[PDB]
């Protein structure tokens, strides 16, 4: 089996990508995050706090005729972010792009934070890191991909992120049509759960490559490019006026700049994100200050290569029985 749909920005940064999602029988199509950060599929429902609902498509169990409560089972999770949410536990059919999954774990939320309940776009998170991450207690639930592996024609799937424009999540095969060149596979550790690898470097605009490991995550979920801070200094010293800012949270730029490109190295290939990927536009609505989209992790505790550089590359996530990532141009 094979499944492939179609990621779309949520505004017009490309703050996160929905992906649409059809939970239950008859169906309830709901727009969820698809997340190879974390480990959890969760939604809005009709058990979520009302006043913490403002706009989402609900799940509601009671209406589909293949939900079951998962008895004693609840959940829990915090982001990187600083969000959060929790509830209950339902299993239900859920299908992707064509490809369905019987008996997936559903996680009602019964609590979101503020940042949830704000983004009226996002209907829920669907993860796509390791199963050892999933927050069910007492019984730890597997990701709609583990759940789908095995009836897939190759343990896979791909990212291929638009810039401010839809793209496709594809599960079970590699669109050859999708990407430039070959792809680059890396190896992966999933000793913390995540995607994670070794970046072999990177450049600043057309400067001179810099050949370092960089560990870090592939993580569709974070909007931004988090690296340590004397490659993001390297990189911002190229910004006539960039500043990190302690009131803003990061680095801003004059939004009068070109900025410069990053190249980030996988093996012996190399991912080139161009400047603009890196604007983040005002830091208030007709401010001159800008948001970079390259911020340093230090504090975070791992780097994160997120939408930012992902969206750069057409990306495979390979979940044979020695995983590795795949990065190719496109
Ligand atoms: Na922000």
């Amino acid at each position: 089996s094979t499944g492939s749909a179609t990621t779309t920005p949520i505004d017009s940064l490309d703050d996160a990508y929905i992906t649409p999602v059809q939970i239950g029988t008859p169906a309830q199509t709901l727009n969820l995050d698809f997340d190879t950060g974390s480990s959890d599929l969760w939604v809005f429902s009709s058990e979520t706090t009302a006043s913490e609902v403002d706009g989402q498509t609900i799940y509601t169990p009671s209406k589909s005729t293949t939900a079951k409560l998962l008895s004693g089972a609840t959940w829990s999770i915090s982001y990187g972010d600083g969000s959060s949410s929790s509830g209950d536990v339902y299993t239900d059919t859920v299908s992707v792009g064509g490809l369905t999954v019987t008996g997936q774990a559903v996680e009602s939320a019964k609590k979101v934070s503020s940042s949830f309940t704000e983004d009226s776009t996002i209907d829920g998170l669907l993860g796509l890191a390791f199963s050892t991450l999933n927050t069910v207690s007492p019984t730890q639930q597997k990701t709609f991909f583990d759940n789908a592996k095995a009836s897939l024609d190759s343990p896979v799937f791909t990212a291929d992120l638009g810039y401010h424009a839809p793209g496709t999540y594809n599960f079970g095969f590699i669109d050859t049509t999708a990407y430039t060149g070959s792809i680059t596979y890396t190896a992966v550790s999933t000793k913390q759960g995540f995607w994670e690898w070794t970046s072999t470097g990177y450049a600043v605009g057309s400067g001179t490559f810099k050949s370092t490991s960089i560990d870090g995550i592939a993580d569709t979920g974070t909007t931004l490019l988090y690296l340590p801070a004397t490659v993001v200094s390297a990189y911002w010293a190229q910004v006539s006026g960039a500043k990190s800012s302690s009131s803003v949270g990061g680095y801003v730029f004059p939004c009068s700049a070109t900025l410069p490109s990053f190249t980030f190295g996988v093996g012996s290939a190399r991912i080139v994100i161009p400047g603009d990927y890196i604007d983040f536009g005002p830091i208030s609505t007709g401010s001159s200050s800008c948001f970079g989209g390259i911020q340093s992790s230090a504090g975070i505790g791992i780097n994160i290569f997120g939408d930012v550089a992902l969206k750069a590359a057409f990306v495979v996530f390979n979940g044979a029985t020695t995983p590795t990532l795949g990065f190719a141009s496109k």
